[PDB]
């Protein structure tokens, strides 16, 4: 009984475009027919303009059904499906409460490889960017088995003040990067973007008093490169947030496969109760990556937003537990978190390192495995695995209550743990050599003996 996007017209050749019909599909299914169903065949169904999802709609594709993203714009984006109406820029609308909506199947290409000149999206010369799914102000959304190809610098999939959003068993396959592109702007394309409702972070809708997103769960995906576009830059993540946004929550990121990521596989400031747990980062030497960062990279990393003025709610509740990383750039650091500067006034707290194995064999380290930067309370380092580099873990201008117990290291040519403390202009030891331990008595720290130690 499910709804055949055929029936409304659907050519699926790659050459007609196929949005109406899908368009009436959809509407149909969000009326009741088809059990809100919505079917597509094997084809390439082509979409000139945005298609919009509607509440309790079920759309299932065929293993080789391909949507094709056609949106070639000015001034316009370029992303597939949408949960609120857009029309241009200008006439935004507020997105009101949507529910029930599922995806699964196919791929989604998003069309973005470069022309020869790596100036420009081959085929949508006219956008800044491209991407699948802007998920906003939603509600029980899930979205599975669905291969997203070649981004064109941007965001493949964004969840903003949405709750109960799953995506499950995928594979974010390229993001292309052209030529003109700056730093800035390159590290703040994350394939998958969770975040509160802004304006700013979502210029698809109205919607500005930083609704956050709540009970976001990625897992079992694999993150990439295609053949047509190189690694992406950062998996999962964010980089923005005020004083008027409330921190996405309930994060959770469970065993997926962060395939050379150039800049992280996670990355984000803002968020509370977060999980990145049984995930696994790898990271190759530069020769064979398609994208690398000179300035390096670091695959989990927890920073606070560069903010001296406000009182921010930064980054509490991490749990990084159970992930494998396999480096061997020595310009990557496997795990960080972060209040990046003395000057942010908010805090970073209740953090866990737990149960990881870091795998580093890359030639001449040129940092920490694990760097772990004024956090504020609460900090819990142990049972970690670290196989090779330089320094293991690192603990400097931390407060409150540390734990640090039986972590093992293996083949290290630095400190394995350094627990660092400054002064108003330098830098001194909080109180150390070799594999030991840290507790906090009393609200008073002391060095604890371990005999846990490399003999290999
Ligand atoms: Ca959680
Ligand atoms: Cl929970
Ligand atoms: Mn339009
Ligand atoms: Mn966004
Ligand atoms: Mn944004
Ligand atoms: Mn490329």
């Amino acid at each position: 009984t499910a709804l055949s996007v055929k029936d409304y017209g659907a050519v699926g050749d790659g050459i007609h475009d196929d949005r109406q019909a899908i368009q009436d599909a959809i509407d149909a299914a969000a009326q009741g027919l088809g059990g809100g169903n919505v079917y597509f065949p094997e084809g390439t169904y082509l979409v000139k303009e945005i298609v919009f999802l509607k509440s309790h709609t079920h759309l299932e594709l065929n293993e080789k059904a391909t949507i094709l993203n056609g949106i070639n714009i000015k001034n316009h984006p370029s992303i597939v499906f949408m949960t609120g109406l857009f029309t241009d820029d200008g006439a935004q609308v507020e997105w009101g409460p949507t529910e029930d909506i599922s995806y699964s199947g196919g791929t989604i290409d998003m069309n973005g490889a470069l022309n020869e000149e790596g100036t420009k999206a081959k085929n949508l010369p006219l956008i800044n960017s491209s991407g699948a799914f802007a998920i906003g102000n939603s509600n029980n959304v899930t979205i599975k088995n669905v291969t997203f190809k070649d981004s064109y610098q941007g965001h493949a999939i964004q969840i903003a003040g949405s709750k109960n959003v799953l995506v499950d068993n995928s594979r974010f396959l390229g993001q292309a990067l052209p030529k003109t592109m700056k730093d800035g702007q390159i590290i703040s394309k994350e394939s998958i973007q969770i975040e509160p409702l802004t304006r700013k972070g979502f210029p698809y809708a109205l919607n500005d008093d930083g609704k956050k997103s709540e009970n976001v769960t990625i897992q079992n995906s694999y993150f990439g490169k295609s053949d047509k576009s190189g690694e992406l830059v950062t998996a999962i993540g964010t980089h923005y947030q005020t004083l008027s946004t409330q921190n996405p929550s309930n994060i959770k990121i469970l065993n997926n496969h962060f395939d050379n990521m150039m800049y992280a596989g996670v990355r984000f400031t803002g968020f509370t109760d977060v999980l990145i747990k049984g995930n696994r980062f790898d990271k190759k030497v530069k020769g064979e990556s398609v994208h690398y960062r000179e300035s390096g990279a670091a695959l989990v990393n927890a920073y606070s937003y560069k903010n001296t003025k406000d009182l921010l709610d930064l980054n509490k509740q991490v749990v990084i537990a159970e992930n494998i990383f396999n480096i061997a750039d020595p310009k990557t650091k496997a795990i960080r978190v972060a209040k990046d500067s003395a000057e942010y006034l908010g805090k970073v707290s209740d953090i866990t390192v737990t149960k990881n194995v870091i795998n580093n064999n890359s030639k001449e380290t040129e940092q920490p495995n694990i760097e772990l930067l004024r956090v504020s309370d609460n900090l819990v380092v142990s049972e970690n695995s670290i196989f090779g580099g330089k320094e293991g873990i690192v603990i400097e201008d931390s407060k409150g209550k540390i734990t640090v117990l039986n972590n093992q290291f293996y083949n290290l040519s630095g400190k394995y743990i350094s627990f660092i403390k400054s002064n108003a202009n330098g830098k001194e030891p909080v109180i150390s050599d070799g594999n030991f331990n840290i507790v906090t008595e009393n609200g008073l720290y002391k060095i604890v003996t371990n005999n846990l130690s490399d003999k290999n």
